[PDB]
C-alpha cells in the first residue's frame, strides 16, 4: 500500500474512510448550528479524499495485468468508485456516501478473488 | 476517527499500518541493495508513524472515562503499544514490528468488547 | 520529537497551537462574515489537530516508565488535554481554548521537572 | 484539480514532479556520497508519489465517460503510467524516469485534444 | 524544486493554484448554497497556500545573491506575492486571485530571463 | 501563523525545528550503523523543511511594510537563513545546524523588538 512494495493491500482502508463520509453525511441531517455544519462539511472533504486515495492505490499498485485482463470491467468500476467519492464530498445526502461504499464493496470482492490462489 | 465526532473507529487502521511495518522489515532481510533499503526505511517510518496516530487517535477519541475505569490498564497499554511502534520504526527485525502489532491486539481486543 | 530520537522536545510547540485556537475562538466573536466563520472554523480544526499531535508526542516519545511512577496523574492528564483539544476544536467558545491552554500548562510544569532530574 | 470542482487542470503538474523524479536520477550518477544518494532516494520517492497523485486526479476528477469512449485506452494508459511512476522510484536509472515522463506526455496530448471545442 | 537540490523549477506550480483559487472565487459568486460555499473556502485555502509554498521555494531555492543584485525589488515583489496570496485566501472577489496571479506573473518574467 | 489572520507567531517553532536539525546532526556522529543513517537522513530532511516553513510564515504573515522600512536588511536576512537551512538538509555536520540556528536568532531578535513597538 506504500508502494515499496511492500504486498501489504487490503480495501478496508477505503472502505473506513467512506463509511466516516457517510456517518457525517448522516450527523448533518441531526443538527443545523452552522459551525457544527462547517465542521462536518471540513472533516467529510478530507476523509473523501483519503479514501479516494486509498481506491487509488489499489488500482495502480495492487491491481496488476492480469487482474485487467481477467477482470475488463475493473478500470471502468474503480473510476466510478472514484466519481462516487467526489460526489459524495458534493454532497450532504447519505445516499451519496452509501453509493461510493457500494462501489467499494465490488472493488473488495474482486480484491479478495484475486487473493484466493 | 476524525473528530467531529463521526463515531467510525477500528483498530484495524493502526493494524494494517503496523502489518506493513513488519511486512518491509521482512523484505529488508531479503535484498541488501543500499537503495531498496533506504527505500524501505522511508516507508517503514510513514507507515509506523501512521499506525501511532491511528492508536492515538483510538485512546484520545473513541476510549472515555468509563472504559478507563474498567480497564485500568489501558492507558499503559496504549503507551506501550505507541512506545513499541517506535521501537519498530529504529528496527529492520520483523519481531519488533510483531510486538508492536501483539499489543495492537491487546488494543483491538478491549475495542471489540466495549463495543458490546 | 521526531521520533530518531533526536531528544529535543518543548511542550510550546502543543502550547502555540492550542494558542491560536483560542485566538481564533475570539477572532469568530468579532466578525460575522459567513466566509471568515468558515475560514476561522477551518484553521481553528487544523491548529488544534496539530495541538494534539504535539502533545500526543511528548507523552509517547518524551515521556518514561521512570516519569510515569513518579507522576502517576500523567496518563489521565494527557488524555485529558487531547479530550479538551478535541472540545476546543468543535466550539466557538474560547473559554474551550482556555481549557486546553490549562491542561497544557500543567503537562509543561511536569515537563521541566523531568528537565532537572 | 481540487475537487470543487473548480475546473483547472494541466498535466504540467504531473510532468514537473516527473522531471524531478528524472534529474534527480541523473544526478545519482554524478556523487557517490552516501547521504547524498540516501537525500536522493528520499526526494526521488516523494516526487515520484506527487506525480502520481496529479496522474490519478486527471483521470478521476478531470477525464469523463465521452473521453473514455473516446480514447477507450486511455484507462490502460493511466495505470502504465502510474505503474511506470512506481518503477521510477524503485529505480535509480534514468531511463525509467524518461518512460514515466514519456507516458504523461500521452496523456498530455488526449488532454488537450479534450479541451478543443 | 524539492531541495536536492534538482535544479527543476517553473513559477507554473505556483501559477496553476493560483488560477484555480481564481476559479474558485469566480465560482463562489455563482452559487451561494451554503455547502458548497464551505467546500469552496476549504478548497481555496488549500490552493492558496500551495500557491505561497511554490512562491517560498522560488525565492529561497531557486533566486541567488547575483539575482537579488540584477534585480533588487525581488525581495519585496515575492514579499508582495506572498501577501496577495493570503488576500485572496480572505476573500471571494477574483480580483484578489487576479492580483496574486499579476503578482505571479512578475515573478514569472524575472525567472525566464534568469534561464537565458 | 495560520494566515487566519490570527496574530499567534513566535520564531520558537522555526528555532526548536532548526535544534532537531542539529541535535541529529549530533547523533548520526555517534552511530554508523546504515540504517540510523538513513533514518536521521529522513528526520533531518523533514525537520529543516517544516523549520523552513516557520521562518518564511514569520516572514509573510508576521511582517509587515513599517518592520521593512525600520529594517532594511530583514528580506536578505530571511532569504540567508532559508539557504542555511536548505544547507543544514545537505549535510551531515552540525556547524551547518548551528549556522541556521544564528540566523534564526537574529530573526528572534527582531520580532520581539516589533512586539515592543
Ligand atoms: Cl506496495
Ligand atoms: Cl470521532
Ligand atoms: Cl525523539
Ligand atoms: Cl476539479
Ligand atoms: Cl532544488
Ligand atoms: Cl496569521
Ligand atoms: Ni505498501
Ligand atoms: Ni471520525
Ligand atoms: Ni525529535
Ligand atoms: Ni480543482
Ligand atoms: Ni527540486
Ligand atoms: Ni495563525
Amino acid at each position: 500500500h506504500c508502494d515499496l512494495p511492500c504486498g501489504v493491500f487490503d480495501p478496508a482502508q477505503a472502505r473506513i474512510e467512506a463509511e466516516s463520509v457517510k456517518a457525517v453525511q448522516e450527523k448533518m441531517a441531526g443538527n443545523d448550528d452552522p459551525h457544527f455544519q462547517t465542521r462536518a462539511t471540513v472533516i467529510k472533504e478530507q476523509r473523501a479524499e483519503l479514501a479516494k486515495h486509498h481506491v487509488s492505490v489499489l488500482w495502480s499498485d495492487y491491481f496488476k495485468p492480469p487482474h485487467f485482463e481477467k477482470y475488463p470491467e475493473l478500470h471502468q468500476l474503480v473510476n466510478d468508485t472514484l466519481k462516487a467519492l467526489s460526489a459524495a464530498k458534493g454532497s450532504k445526502d447519505p445516499a451519496t456516501g452509501q453509493k461510493a461504499l457500494d462501489y467499494i464493496a465490488q472493488i473488495d470482492k474482486i480484491f479478495w478473488e484475486t487473493k484466493k490462489a
